Formats: C-alpha cells, sequence, structure tokens
C-alpha cells in the first residue's frame, strides 16, 4: 500500500524556484511545491492545485520528470511521489501559510537545507534526465538504503 503525492519544480534557464516549508512535514527545508493527491483529482491536477495553494502560481503545462518512492521505518504506507517540472509559469510567486518562495541560481541550490535525498536526484532533474528513485529513511535525516536510475518513461 502506497499513497500518492506530488512535487513541482519550476525550472528556468538560470534559476529554480523553491519554497521554505513553514509548518508540518518537512518544515524548515527548501523544496518544490506539492502535497497529497485527493480522491477525485488526477495526479497532475493535484500538482497544479498544490502549486496554486502554496505559491499562488498557475502553469500552462506540467511535465513528468520523476518518481520517487519513500519508505519510513515503522510506517506502513510508502510515499509515492510524482515529480513534475515546468519552465513557463503564470504569475509572481507569493508566500502562503505553508511555503515561502524564493528563486535560486542553479549553482547555489541549498542542499544542506533540503531533504537529504534531493542531493541524489536533483542533479538528474537539472540535467533534464527522467528518473526513478527509492529512498528508505530512519526518521527524517537518515537514508538507510536507496536506488536511483534514469528512465525513458516516468
Ligand atoms: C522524504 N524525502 C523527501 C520528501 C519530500 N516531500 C514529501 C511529499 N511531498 C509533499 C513533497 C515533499 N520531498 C523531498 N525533496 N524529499
Amino acid at each position: 500500500a502506497s499513497r500518492l503525492y506530488t512535487l513541482v519544480l519550476v525550472l528556468q534557464p538560470q534559476r529554480v524556484l523553491l519554497g521554505m516549508k513553514k509548518r508540518g512535514f518537512g518544515a524548515g527545508r527548501w523544496n518544490g511545491f506539492g502535497g497529497k493527491v485527493q480522491e477525485g483529482e488526477t495526479i497532475e491536477d493535484g500538482a497544479r492545485r498544490e502549486l496554486q495553494e502554496e505559491s499562488g502560481l498557475t502553469v500552462d503545462a506540467l511535465h513528468k520528470v520523476g518518481q520517487i518512492v519513500f519508505e519510513f521505518v515503522g510506517e506502513p504506507e510508502l510515499m509515492d511521489v510524482h515529480v513534475f517540472c515546468t519552465d513557463s509559469i503564470q504569475g509572481t510567486p507569493v508566500e502562503s501559510d505553508e511555503m515561502r518562495p524564493c528563486w535560486f541560481q542553479l549553482d547555489q541550490i541549498p542542499f544542506k537545507d533540503m531533504w537529504p535525498d534531493d542531493s541524489y536526484w536533483f542533479p538528474l532533474l537539472l540535467q533534464k534526465k527522467k528518473f526513478h528513485g527509492y529512498f528508505k529513511f530512519q526518521g527524517q535525516d537518515t537514508i538507510l538504503d536507496y536506488t536511483l536510475r534514469e528512465v525513458d518513461t516516468v
């Protein structure tokens, strides 16, 4: 049994948009925008919804760039995260209750203030390669196992 989640990265030629998570799961870390996929919406619609709720942004087209599965030791549910990317966004990003948005130069990505797994798969994102990842966590800071591979179809 797994649960569907979304993650959205706004990636422009010289900069990537991140949000500082202000509360809840992963608070204190920069991340793409996203959340639970609801009953009654597609994964992509959920990704769009969460981008809007967390940054105020809307987008023309979302592209599937990755899938990452997470196991947390002791938790029955696997987290099945669908990672999306876009270059063209609509609007200017604004702070929400969940997220404080900020643009980062591509050589200044704040990996030490991101989920540890990002250090592994974020380069593949930047290199415009599609990927499948799996990460086993003990708590929120320690990766016990992982796999990472490029794919042709996400
Ligand atoms: C557990 N490792 C994670 C989780 C994570 N999450 C959890 C699920 N989504 C809401 C998006 C944010 N994002 C990254 N970059 N790494």
